[PDB]
């Protein structure tokens, strides 16, 4: 079972909307997650859009206790994998801002644009438990215009 290679993201939840529109910090075009597990690192590559131009991101985080992983952008930000199945990654994030304000995420990642309602359907059952509402979800395959 490995997660690591290409991913890309389809569909992202959170608990503040100020965080994931329209060229905001959270609005995450994925392209590839690489987990070393013998240095504890984790290897986060996407686009993201500021001024309503792609942007890209290669960042670095550190493994922490219970399969977690801590990484800064846009503040403090902590990190599982909570689920995994061969088509998808359901990523839950807690980001604290520069501002101090927390904010709980969720994020359904894929290897392409084609999502398998199985995968969706579990990613709209994470967010829910996070206490997100469905109004709080976006469609972020329907946003990535960025390049590949
Ligand atoms: C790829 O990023 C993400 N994917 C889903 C929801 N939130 C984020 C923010 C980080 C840094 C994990």
């Amino acid at each position: 079972f490995e997660l690591s290679g290409k991913w890309i993201t389809s569909y992202i939840g959170s608990s503040d909307l100020e965080k994931i529109g329209e060229n905001a910090p959270f609005q995450v075009f994925m392209r590839s997650i690489e987990f070393d597990d013998k240095e504890s690192k984790v290897y986060l590559n996407f686009f993201s859009k500021e001024n309503g131009i792609c942007e890209e991101f290669s960042l670095i985080g550190t493994k922490q206790e219970g399969n977690t992983y801590d990484v800064n952008y846009a503040g403090n930000n902590k990190f599982v994998v909570s689920y995994a199945s061969e088509t998808a990654l359901i990523i839950s994030n807690i980001n604290v801002d520069e501002e101090g304000d927390k904010t709980i995420m969720t994020g359904l990642l894929g290897k392409g644009t084609d999502i398998e309602d199985q995968d969706l359907e579990k990613f709209k059952e994470v967010t829910r438990e996070n206490g997100i509402p469905e109004e709080n979800i976006v469609n972020i395959i329907e946003r990535d215009d960025c390049p590949a």
